[PDB]
């Protein structure tokens, strides 16, 4: 036995209970982990409220966390017992003392990264990475513009932009996330409380807008976004902290002079056990240099989930956040 | 006084109406021309149906047409009267004996080339030059997807793709319309008719499918376009023929394996009096060095205009169809 998040119902945070459950054998490509730090990501929400299904309930929650190797497949070659691992795709569970996934959702962590940053480093950093790497080629000196900047992934975009040489113009809600952003390296900040994000973006691009603007928020903001993206220009829609965004006609990306969207997931971009390592190598080349810092992080306990949920899902709280078993 | 089709109000067919007409004076920077040839397009009827609004009623038609220099504003150097000249964007207007435009919609002829190839050619071809070069640069071998190849804009992407090198896989409604398209430059040839365009894409690319899909029919193909497009791909809505797509929701993209999705406009790539000049050249030299060819232009007269409408809309003829003055 051992302890872990879980929902048997789909709905709010009221819904997850923390209690003991049999770990599974681990299959022949599998490998056991032992959680020393779990991540906590909008995905979880998601699962939670329904937005996406889960295979069956009671269900597991969370695919982002850092631990190390338990018990291995007896297929498995890469991995061994004492490993020290950390994951940010594969299937549900992550919320709890022992998870079970297939070793492809895997990879080593080096000494010099702790169980911490890598849960609060691998779904958020992985994703900015693919962000800005490959749904479009951000190059130096371009002007993006980037919602909700001061959060988990827009802090993480902050400082990938600076380092990629760009000119990232980052959406915030209030004048203390807008410092956070800057302080990481947003190039501009735009309060959305009192200015128009698609006016201040157009004054700011001399009247060009925007060659690509990523939005993670969904729906609030879709408009926002198609109002700041220059002619055919790339909308990417990452999320949707707002709800998802729908009922949209084609007619609509003619109308705001022939538009590109798109709406990526993680799992696509590190589809393979190794279009991931890829990513994965890069983004910790990142930190070690020193171009991606980890620098305060609140802890919530495993069993007091729903509370950690609710904070995140608030979006008041700023800086990175994981939950530990 | 001179004729022109023209409609009180918007609707079917029957709205079109053969009178005479008041030709304003061309201003400063505007160009008066004799129409020779005249180019019939699905664009026509969304005007004329309503789909896109008219500036007023009684509203002219089309923008797309071939003649002779008649007068010219006092600011205008590039054209001179006796010119022979083509266009295929700008004011509506174009189903008439007397056009009068900006100087900026205008090109020049060589001589080598008919207003009546002009006329089976410019907005086409200006279309087929923005997807197939701007909207996505198809290099040669890649396998495309083509819907409605046998029509006007297919026809000319059979042979533009063929000239590119690229493989076509176009669609078509007939046996017949699969001899005209695959005579033209398609690759291969899929009649929906009585198979799956879907699991044929799967199978001609094995397991791969399309970079890109180019759809202009709308809403009946807008599934089997996410069908066929291959990861991370991108699918071009450029046409409404069985009626716009709307109702989608982004998250459609994501589970389509993270795809993009764009609607261009004609109007939004030719942007300028000189970012058309550029593709025009090209869709010239396309046709001076045989690439492409336009052989059987079949002839309405623009009074009959009606009739000739009806049977684009039927989308059961094939071959270049003019409206002739």
């Amino acid at each position: 036995m051992a302890k872990r998040i879980q929902f048997s119902t789909v709905g709010g945070p009221e819904v997850l209970e923390y209690v003991d459950f049999e770990p599974e054998a681990p299959g022949p490509q599998a490998v056991v982990v032992r959680n020393k730090a779990i991540g906590l990501n909008f995905i979880d929400t998601y699962y939670r409220s329904g937005l996406y299904p889960a295979p069956f309930l009671p269900s597991g929650l969370g695919a982002e966390g850092a631990g190390v190797v338990e018990a291995v497949g007896d297929e498995v070659t890469r991995f061994k017992v004492g490993d020290r691992v950390a994951y940010g795709t594969g299937p549900l569970g992550a919320y709890s003392e022992v998870h079970v996934l297939p070793e492809a959702n895997l990879v080593k962590l080096a000494d010099s990264v702790s169980f911490e940053q890598a849960a609060a480093l691998m779904l958020k950093g992985l994703t900015v990475q693919y962000l800005l790497r490959q749904t479009y080629q951000v190059k130096p000196g371009e002007i993006i513009l980037f919602h909700a900047a001061a959060g988990g992934v827009g802090s993480l975009a902050c400082q990938w932009a600076k380092a990629l040489g760009a000119k990232l113009i980052g959406t915030v809600s209030s004048p203390e996330k807008a410092a956070h952003a800057k302080a990481l390296g947003a190039w501009e900040t735009i309060d959305y409380s009192h200015e128009d994000v698609a006016k201040r973006v157009l004054e700011l691009t001399d009247g060009k807008k925007c060659p690509v603007v990523y939005d993670g928020v969904g729906q609030d903001t879709w408009l926002t976004s198609l109002d700041s993206v220059a002619p055919r220009g790339l909308v990417v829609s990452f999320g949707n902290a707002s709800g998802p965004v729908s009922g949209v006609n084609l007619g609509i990306l003619a109308q705001k002079d022939s538009v590109y969207v798109t709406r990526p997931t993680l799992g696509s971009y590190a589809n393979n056990a190794q279009n991931l390592q890829t990513m994965a190598d890069e983004l910790f080349d990142m930190l070690a240099s020193g171009k991606l810092k980890v620098d305060g992080i609140e802890q919530y306990a495993l069993k007091d989930a729903a509370k950690a949920q609710i904070e995140l899902s608030a979006r008041r709280t700023t800086g990175s956040t994981i939950l530990i078993p």
